[PDB]
């Protein structure tokens, strides 16, 4: 079931925002390891003494990575004189976000059909504002709420090449790396309750509980009207026999914040491929891969998707399979992105579905709590 | 002239510690862009609550990237049940040091007989003391004096692998990259005052003035017995035409601090077309090139050295050439490595000096101020 009840017109996932030391670092880092190209920037060569500002770009899916200077640089501003592109930027607020919590994800931002207008909206329903309203350039507008923690929903809407004060990046600096990721498909946060935390984002937003269908969580998914905005909330379980990885990143994040974005491939095997080839020397590390019976026990689960070859080729990247009753997901999972057990990724493509693809096809896993459990006590034989 | 003055027993240059916000992303970056190899950690997965530290390695260079925890990790804590691996660190004053300057070098490193006797003498001869003499498992002993801004001179002895509670890196997550790079050649600070920096450096250490054979600086090398500890200090020249480099460092950093690092390449052609193949794809980028002219007048003054395929070489990778009267210098430098216009790298190769190869052999470089005028005018034509 789904009401349709957005309180405003959202459109897609339209960027995320990580909060940085040294934006140059973590983007060629990120560049490299993801297949992300060099798009745009916003620095002291572009006239902003305020806030360095890179933007990766791959298919739709769009990273940027912003870490203040000196403020000295730009003492005598104020904000009617700024040079900031990003007029939400705060050096203090970056710093003790950065501080706090360390790298991660400060902003979540989706593309709305009136930024004003959503912002209004929200706040006349519970939404704590965070960033007011501002126009750039009579071109862009942008606003920002807070979501959970200090990652701010932020809305930008477009009259009609990022930002107004973003300059595309020079041929020579920009290589055209490419591992087929195309598109943000949802962005996960981790709160200490997950009750309230739902009923404020559901409450300013009206995104509505996204269709489903031990392990130290539960959770559940808020969905825009088209459900291609999916924004999954999970909360801690205590208790457990091993320590609810939920309250593991609350503690060494300092609270809530973002816990992982699941980025869509148009070819996940290379996509894998060209990911695990680079994890030793500057990219990302992945998570275990499941034992054999993992992959024996696929035949059963999805033999009529995935030939046995397909699946062998599962069995060679670590790959997860899970299945609901509309579509297929082939998933996995990088080893945290810094220095903290906090922020990962997911690598995702969705089989199904088929009308364009419907948001959320095969759901997000959760099967694989179980399939994953059962394997390792099956290969323990 | 070589006074052989140092005032305690000196060896080599043993690291360069570099105080991040991420030393994850930081040390990837810099593992792929020079290609140096991970070889040690002390982190939470060694049982280190306070701060993330990883070790890269090239030949004898070592790099050492540190980033803080959240206090709240070791709140419980005091200086003698710490599980810090480096004794002298503080949450605060890496905060402070990494909000204050951004990315860039806190400890020029040098092993020493008696880490003890070296502190207790420096600061017996003026030197601001930063972290007193700690002995680490009865085998190595670490002491920090301050040397210029909030960068501090370390002394590393040991009784007979870097540090104690470092690990040894699993060889899967140790790729063993190799680009040429085989030790550090010299360590540079700018000030803003050359005069009192070099009395109070040269005054704690013994270390004497480097014999030496407009542009914005003043500068002097102070050395170490055998000249092998190099470390020339810049201060700017107000006034100029072109505003002084020097100047603007000490503006982006926030006062003095460690402008470059020299990394001597055993093949400076083979780690050039290494690192300029990786230059878009997450490594490091390079100064804009001389003009042709600058290779045509490097027949008559190396003519001698090089011969014109090894000087044509020199000019697909742009790498600058200087002589004084007993070697022959190659050198090429790196854009800023971070964010701000502050540090940078320099990669180095001596050709002279032979009696194993003294220190210094073909100078630093001034030589190329004029050198690089002269062609700029000349191609100008
Ligand atoms: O989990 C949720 C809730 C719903 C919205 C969401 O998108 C997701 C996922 O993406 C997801 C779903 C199933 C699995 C999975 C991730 N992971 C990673 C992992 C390890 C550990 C813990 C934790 F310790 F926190 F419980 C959570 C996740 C796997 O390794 C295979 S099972
Ligand atoms: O300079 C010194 C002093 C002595 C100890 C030292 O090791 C060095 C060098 O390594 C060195 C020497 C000559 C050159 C050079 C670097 N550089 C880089 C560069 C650009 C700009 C400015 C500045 F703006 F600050 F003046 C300084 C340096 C070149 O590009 C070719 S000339
Ligand atoms: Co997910
Ligand atoms: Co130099």
């Amino acid at each position: 079931k789904n009401p349709k009840s957005d309180k405003f017109k959202v459109k897609r996932f339209h960027h995320i925002e990580f909060w940085c030391g040294d934006a140059t670092n973590v983007a060629r880092r990120f560049s490299w390891g993801l297949g992300m190209r060099f798009s745009a920037k916003s620095d002291l060569s572009t006239g902003n003494m305020v806030h360095a500002s890179y933007l990766l770009t791959s298919g739709d899916l769009r990273f940027l990575f912003t870490a203040p200077y000196s403020p000295s640089l730009s003492a005598g501003e104020i904000k009617p004189t700024t040079t900031a592109s990003i007029p939400s930027f705060d050096h203090g607020s970056c710093r003790s976000f950065f501080s706090s919590h360390g790298l991660g994800v400060r902003a979540v931002a989706i593309e709305v059909e009136d930024a004003e207008s959503a912002f209004s909206i929200s706040v006349a329903n519970g939404a704590i504002p965070s960033s007011p309203p501002i126009v750039l350039n009579e071109a862009v507008t942008i606003a920002e709420v807070k979501l959970y923690g200090d990652v701010v929903l932020r809305y930008v809407s477009y009259k009609a090449e990022f930002l107004p004060g973003f300059e595309r990046v020079e041929d020579a600096s920009s290589f055209p790396l490419d591992y087929g990721i195309r598109r943000l498909d949802h962005a996960v946060g981790n709160v200490p309750e997950l009750g309230p935390a739902l009923t404020y984002v559901a409450g300013f937003t009206g995104f509505h509980q996204f269709a489903e269908f031990e392990s130290g969580l539960n959770s559940a998914v808020l969905a825009s009207n088209d459900e291609m905005v999916l924004l999954p909330i999970n909360e801690p379980v205590h208790g457990t026999k091993r320590k609810s990885q939920i309250q593991t990143y609350l503690e060494h994040n300092e609270g809530a914040g973002l816990q992982h974005l699941a980025l869509m491939s148009e070819d996940i095997f290379r996509t894998l491929r060209e990911m695990r080839k680079r994890s030793s020397i500057g990219g990302f590390d992945f998570m275990p891969s499941p034992p054999p019976t993992y992959y024996q026990n696929l035949k059963k689960r999805v033999g009529d998707v995935l030939s046995d070859d397909q699946i062998k080729e599962c069995e060679e990247l670590g790959i997860l399979v899970d299945r609901d009753d509309q579509g297929t997901l082939l998933q996995i999972f990088t080893k945290p992105l810094g220095d903290r057990p906090t922020i990962f990724i997911e690598i995702i493509q969705r089989v199904g579905c088929m009308m364009y693809q419907s948001g959320g096809c095969g759901g997000f896993g959760k099967g694989n709590f179980s399939e994953l459990f059962k394997s390792i006590e099956e290969y323990e034989k």
